[PDB]
């Protein structure tokens, strides 16, 4: 296996239900692929859906992290204003150090292409050595935000370990 | 009445003992009306002042988002470092989600005016639909920060709902 | 002694246990002495060096904003991603009010100097009437956080007291 364990959650009622397609996950995947030498090696070993449900992400990121081993967790969705928008708060559960300077590029980043960035209230953190980086659902936000975090992401996923 | 029910919250000692007049709330509800098209329909509905006591703010806060019905909350004062401000520590009692993209807005715009923007301690965010927002108590600041909120401040009050 | 009354505490297990010199707190006085009129009036009157190790950072913190009246308090080191960096949780412990402003200024002007800024999870905020900084260990770091906070950090041990 590689280096970095990668896994993306997509978090979306819809999709989950089987309403939609996922849209923003694959997009994710291929950022990441594209840019596994810039983080040290890292391939996304795993996917998953789950709904708009504090309990149902709670659980899946205690246990990739706890269990699974995996080494980065990217959350897809669910950071904005809306009542089901619940991401944020699921997370900052189950991180046991936060990483305000993440959140801080992706959104410094992401503002200079459009004032709807305000809208994310993505939270990161680290539990154990897993590192979790909530990202908007908006397919063409985790491009960005990754490109905003790929400087330094490498040396971040060597120093957790 | 409007579409967006807003209510300014004037938080201050001063004010609210007698010694000095209000000059940060006519300015918010200023901004507010003349920006209230690009709002959405947005109009302020209520106004009040409260002394620098963290159970009084909490109380309005309160009231306004679980009785009034209000959408929006914007409080003037108190965000300092003095052992007085105590606007922030009260609002993330009563804030269910918080809302950083919108502190991120504010700072970053403000820093632009002046380095004394560091100073405000503000907290912001959601408390079931109605969105609390902590603005510095310089008459001049809520202007600049509802000029930075305001490209996306519709869409977030669209989205609340 | 001086209007304000700064201590440095440098926070590293290879310091505290003899295996290497103090690089950054030379550099951290160094820079308060230097700004000690744009502070106005502050100096150093003492420093320390605990382990990385929450107890011992939380006492220490405790001990200068309670018994040794301290009114500003550096510590550096600590931030980062790695297991041992545990110095911004101590800090967030004994905290009162917090202080984002100032992270958020430490870190804007941090990336234009190294995208590697992004690692540092810095906390900040106030204790009775001592202000807490969280600066990153690297000795060039905290001459580069305090140039950013230098433009108004009198203004904030001015209001703290
Ligand atoms: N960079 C960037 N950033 C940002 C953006 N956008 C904006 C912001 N930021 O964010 C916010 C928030 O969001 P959220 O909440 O996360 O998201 P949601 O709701 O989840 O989502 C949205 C949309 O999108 C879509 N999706 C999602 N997910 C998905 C999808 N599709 C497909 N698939 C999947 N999976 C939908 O449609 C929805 O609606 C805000 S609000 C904003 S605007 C950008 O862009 N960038
Ligand atoms: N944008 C902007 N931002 C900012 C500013 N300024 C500065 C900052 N930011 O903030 C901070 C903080 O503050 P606070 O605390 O909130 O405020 P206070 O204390 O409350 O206040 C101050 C002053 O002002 C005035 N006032 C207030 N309120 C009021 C008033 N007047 C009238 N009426 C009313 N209501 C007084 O005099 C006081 O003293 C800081 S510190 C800073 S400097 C800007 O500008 N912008
Ligand atoms: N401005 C600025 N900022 C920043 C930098 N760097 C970077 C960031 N930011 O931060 C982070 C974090 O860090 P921390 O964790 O805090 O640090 P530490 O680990 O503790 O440290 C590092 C290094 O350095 C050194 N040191 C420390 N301390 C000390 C030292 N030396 C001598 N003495 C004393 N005391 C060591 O070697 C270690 O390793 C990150 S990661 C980054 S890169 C800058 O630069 N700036
Ligand atoms: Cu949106
Ligand atoms: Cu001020
Ligand atoms: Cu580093």
């Amino acid at each position: 296996g590689p280096e970095y364990k990668v896994a993306i959650l997509t978090v979306s009622d819809t999709v989950s239900a089987g309403a939609g397609p996922d849209r923003s996950g694959p997009r994710a995947v291929s950022v990441v692929d594209s840019s596994s030498e810039k983080l040290g090696g890292a391939k996304v070993v795993a996917t998953a859906v789950v709904p708009d449900e504090v309990e149902r992400i709670k659980d899946i990121l205690q246990k990739w992290s706890d269990v699974d081993e995996m080494d980065l967790i990217l959350t897809l969705g669910g950071t904005g204003f809306t009542p089901r928008d619940v991401t944020p708060e699921a997370t900052k559960k189950v991180i046991e150090r936060e990483t305000p300077g993440l959140l801080f590029v992706m959104m410094q980043e992401s503002l200079k292409i459009t004032p709807f960035a305000m809208l994310a209230r993505s939270a990161a953190g680290i539990r154990g050595s897993t590192l979790i980086i909530n990202m908007p659902g908006n397919p063409n936000a985790v491009a960005e935000c990754m490109e905003a975090l790929l400087p330094a992401l490498k040396h971040a996923l060597k120093q957790i370990k």
